[PDB]
């Protein structure tokens, strides 16, 4: 009798697992109808399309899927809901996931599903070439990937290199781990370091030095890694926890041979991850009792056991705390109950109401690195200029 839209990604086997929950929702709540808007993949371009949304006042859509980056920028157009607080039993979440959501005091959203950088490799090759271990360092993992690539013909390591959001949390992780930083715990930028020339040096490395990741990286999202390393033609990959609802199915000719790590340790003497995640926001613009019907929609979805359905059918991280006690979650992604401290662990790009804007002057410069086109000196020299001018 209501009609609400929602946006999705289509990433993996999200949008198929989202369309049984909404069977299940309609089962609850068969007086509201939802729609599903489908969204491109890149996080950057979802960015763009939901600030034409707000900025023409649309009351479409009603349910914001949301990257964990937005909440700062997107806070004036999105509905309050600290109000609604023990109505979404937020108590129960992961206390870094409120935070997350949390913009001056106020809540503009609930957590769905968090994020954290892993390390996938193919634990049937390590042990053929005499490695019991998964790689503890970066240069173990290039030792191990220019060994096992000439021998077995394949790629050695695939990322995400392509110029838009995903490539940002790549460096990241590479910049944390060589004991880099952008900004340090008050505002002032200090990426101008030798760390995060070193750090950058070695992504373009990995390609043009080491030779274990191909020139191609520099145009691989997400899924391009996934296939790559599902098709067999990768010794690692770093991806992001859904990945192994994919490269571990039926479907998948390395299923059974996939092992799942933290990312390895680097020169800073400690290992890194870079915090992601996604959020369900309600639009401001929309109508009250669209509204509401969004609230049913929300809370449903962010349940306990549509969380676990959807981790472990789309694998994709609970924010729920008992979810993790859950046998069957242990069952179907042990990792996401072994490796937890690194989801806790994970560090957040920096919370900015135009983080977007920092994110696009990274990407640009960064890229350009891995292209040849300038080189780390540079590339770290115009970031901390630009990043000085936005703060
Ligand atoms: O690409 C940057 C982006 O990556 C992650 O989002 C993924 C998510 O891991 C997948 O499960 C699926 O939802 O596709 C998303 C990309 O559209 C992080 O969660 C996100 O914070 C980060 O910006
Ligand atoms: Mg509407």
């Amino acid at each position: 009798a209501v009609k609400i839209t929602m946006t999705s990604g289509g990433v993996g086997k999200e949008l198929e697992v989202l369309k049984k929950q909404l069977e299940m929702f309609h089962q609850q709540y068969p007086d509201i109808e939802v729609e599903i808007i489908p969204m491109p993949d890149s996080s950057t371009e979802r960015h763009d399309l939901y600030v034409t949304y707000f900025a023409a006042g649309e009351t479409d859509p009603d349910v914001l899927m949301l990257d964990v980056i937005w909440p700062a920028e997107f806070a004036p157009f999105l509905e309050d809901l600290t109000a609604d607080k023990d109505y979404f039993e937020l108590g129960e979440f992961l206390p870094g996931t409120v935070m997350s959501v949390t913009v001056n005091g106020r809540i503009v959203a609930v957590p769905w599903f968090t994020d954290a950088g892993l390390l996938y490799y193919r634990k049937d090759l390590l042990e053929k070439y005499g490695y019991d271990h998964a790689p503890r360092t970066w240069d173990e993992l290039v030792e191990m990937a220019k060994k096992i690539s000439q021998a077995e013909g394949i790629h050695g390591f695939v990322w995400q290199g392509a110029r838009y959001e995903g490539l940002v949390c790549d460096f990241l992780e590479y910049l944390w781990s060589f004991g880099g930083d952008v900004l340090d715990e008050s505002g002032k930028v200090v990426i101008d370091s030798p760390e995060a020339v070193a750090a950058l040096q070695f992504m373009v490395d990995l390609i043009y030095k080491h030779k274990v990741t191909p020139e191609g990286v520099t145009t691989y999202m997400e899924e391009d890694a996934r296939r790559i390393f599902q098709n067999g033609e990768a010794v690692f990959m770093r991806n992001w926890p859904y990945a192994w609802s994919l490269v571990n199915s039926d479907e998948s000719p390395i299923k059974g041979k996939v092992g799942v790590a933290p990312l390895p340790m680097g020169p800073g003497g400690r290992r890194a991850a870079t915090l992601g995640g996604w959020v369900l926001g309600i639009n401001k613009f929309s109508s009250p009792e669209e509204k509401e019907a969004a609230k049913k929609l929300i809370k449903f979805l962010t349940s306990y056991d549509q969380q676990l359905y959807k981790a472990i059918n789309a694998g994709q991280n609970p924010t729920r705390k008992a979810v993790y006690k859950d046998p069957k979650l242990k069952e179907a992604a042990p990792f996401m109950v072994e490796l937890l401290g690194v989801f806790i662990n994970a560090l957040p790009r920096p919370r900015v109401a135009n983080y977007t804007e920092v994110s696009d002057v990274i990407q640009r410069y960064v890229h350009a690195a891995l292209t040849r086109q300038t080189t780390s000196e540079d590339a770290i020299k115009n970031i901390a200029k630009e990043l000085k001018f936005l703060l």
